[PDB]
């Protein structure tokens, strides 16, 4: 079901601080390579009030590539799939919860997406658009609950200067009974490519692969 | 605009670990008296797989009875209404985060919400269904970055003894701008009145007053 | 033991962003009346490169009066008396940890306190002393782990205006099994009575008291 | 004078869950190779009647080994030396600060501790000695604050399975003005190496290593 170069389809329904919109978008990969892009549009509230940064993380962990013996969670859940579910807790207040579900469908992935983003400040780095794409990461990932689990300590680069930091706490979970591997990491390297003006249009690539510490 | 006895309409789209749901309900209530009842229903979902307890708080801030002194921020926002923001932190990881629009519609108020509940612990009181309704609380209010902000340590009561602590951070939004008021406390008391067996039809009743702090 | 008019002495070895210092001091009050006043002293790294205020909630449980139906337990720990910690989370990311020990002698209350602040930013309310004092506050209390514990969420009022807030998280532990109370309430204001310049002599003033939710 | 085989000494005051204990040790190592190794004993409050893991990563920030191109931060410091201050944030709740001082004596380190833990569960992994060493980190460091900042990701291996999380906030400061790197990162591997029945005398060896992200 997990061919060398897929494609998946992608639909978010968001808010922001009140504000309303959703993002339809396509994008493909190397599955086994851990290389994906994903090409959005702002079908609706566009243009964003806010970051676009913020919601970039949110665009596809089959696409993680995995060293042989740590147990490849999310791409043995195929093809029923998974779910996955996210916090991030930004520095200044704010604070974000996401429900994902991802499928397949003839052949392609299909992630459907949902987004809650409150208490940011009015004049803080995502409502003045101050952020910069985001650092490169490591999560720290460990299995709990029956299900797979990870937290990233994250930064947003900030136009003039400095860091804007989140902790990312995410919760990934297959939709079968599938094995679960230990304690891992991921680390990942998200680029903005390219967008419009008014950040309705963008494109993402994503550098993601898993492994054991290296002292290990 | 805000007579002296009011009613609404609310209706919910939420998700909770990956499972969605969808509320229709209508109240009504007396506004300067600081009392309120609603009748709920799960229109799409049910019935929940977790403790209704938790959706409870999200079903009326136009009805806090305030004190002649101490500006009535929302009501104030009569007619064009305002938005409302917040965040539950749960004790054992669970996070909430709720996104609500509220309108004066032909005399009648109007609620629309977005709730988002994720990593909640699939043995835990929410997910297991533990929960018997919340103790009475207290909300610490203060004007911030041109808003109303509040904050409240709540628990919710355990079936089977004890307490589960629940850390609510709201955000108060005027759709116009409106006088806001100083440092003050909302003292709250909703009560689940009655419900079917499933959870799948619910009624509650919620007392709710403004105040300055006793020692003052 | 526990006279309607009592005294205590107060130590303090404190830490804040690397900052030594210690403070002795003296109070006395009226434990059934939720009353008592204390004078400090910096004997020790004064005069203190931060807020005052950060130390004041550190400087007397036995004295908060409680109605008849509340059981009275850090009073009730008498003679043998008490412990208490404390985590204070500011807002700006400031932590600060606090253990205290609490007895009896000649008649007289003992306080021993140890104190370490972190993560202060150098240019926040705390190390830039733009603090001027704390709200009153409603404490949160509720038995668990066999102890007592009460939550928090204060503010500091800020010379230019505003609010800087923190969130305290305090355990109350008996030195011998003693009866524990359920879910009530302690309304608390400590005023800083007066102090001289370089803040390295300071006298304050607390009301405390105990009791039920007002709703009930 | 940060010579390639060194030695330090340190000395700890700590205090958990009102447990007072004072700890003494010493340590050597090899700066520039990113290894050190220090014996401590409980010198008093032992036996401890808490897991030691957690008093384990209190214990040498100058023996990092560095990339050429990243500043060397502590060691640049030398041989004034520098401050360090730390927030352990545990699942259930447990909260500790720590302030530490490090300096250059004699041709060998020297460090001194403070140490307070709260809010441990009394049933939890720590006050029941649950733990098995932690897991290898990854520490995300920034600048900030004219200082030198990181977050990680810890967990503690259960005895009976799984893990118990905790996130660490650090702050190390210069006590000179010195270079500060951009955002790096460093892995970690402490490994209790021996230690006698109760814990009153133990020895650990750490690896450490400074390092860009994988991706970069």
């Amino acid at each position: 079901v997990i061919k060398e170069f897929m494609r998946f389809k992608v639909r978010m329904e968001g808010t922001v601080n009140g504000h309303e919109f959703e993002i339809e978008g396509e994008g493909e990969g190397r599955p086994y390579e851990g290389h994906n892009t994903v090409k959005l549009k702002v079908t609706k509230g566009g243009p964003l009030p806010f970051a676009w940064d913020i919601l970039s993380p949110q665009f596809s962990k089959v696409y993680v590539k995995h060293p042989a013996d740590i147990p490849d969670y999310m791409k043995l859940s195929f093809p029923e799939g998974f779910k996955w579910e996210r916090v991030m807790n930004f520095e200044d207040g704010g604070v974000v919860t996401v429900t994902q579900d991802s499928s397949l469908q003839d052949g392609c992935f299909i992630y459907k997406v949902k987004f809650i983003g409150v208490n940011f400040p009015s004049d803080g780095p995502v409502m003045q658009k101050k952020t910069m794409g985001w650092e490169a990461s490591t999560e720290r990932l460990y299995p709990r609950d029956g299900v797979l689990k990870g937290e990233i300590h994250k930064a947003l680069k900030l136009k003039d200067g400095g860091h804007y930091l989140v902790e990312f706490k995410s919760i990934y979970m297959a939709k079968k009974p599938v094995q679960l591997p230990g304690y891992y990491y991921v680390d990942s390297k998200l680029d903005i490519t390219s967008h419009n003006e008014d950040y309705t249009i963008v494109e993402q690539y994503e550098r993601t692969e898993g492994r054991h510490h290296l002292f290990l």
